[PDB]
């Protein structure tokens, strides 16, 4: 029950999947992020652990063109840089 407040771009991403609160648990942020990736089918249909996020809000957010869902350290860093732990 780490509570977080997302930065503007991450809030836009969360609201695009129906999450309109301003404060979240980290678990909620990760959940919505995964729902965003799935709905927009940003993962590679043949290599489904690879997310291509160039030219998308998620890439603008993360500042990378792609990442593997298995890269937890990198993903947590990119998420942390886009919110404030309160
Ligand atoms: C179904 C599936 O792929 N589950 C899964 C569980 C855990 C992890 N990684 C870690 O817990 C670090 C990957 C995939
Ligand atoms: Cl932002």
């Amino acid at each position: 029950e780490t509570l977080v407040r997302p930065k503007p771009l991450l809030l836009k991403l969360l609201k695009s999947v129906g999450a309109q609160k301003d404060t979240y648990t980290m678990k909620e942020v990760l959940f919505y992020l995964g729902q965003y990736i799935m709905t927009k089918r940003l993962y590679d249909e043949k290599q489904q652990h690879i997310v291509y996020c160039s030219n998308d809000l998620l890439g603008d957010l993360f500042g990378v063109p792609s990442f593997s869902v298995k890269e937890h350290r990198k993903i947590y860093t990119m998420i942390y840089r886009n919110l404030v732990v309160v």
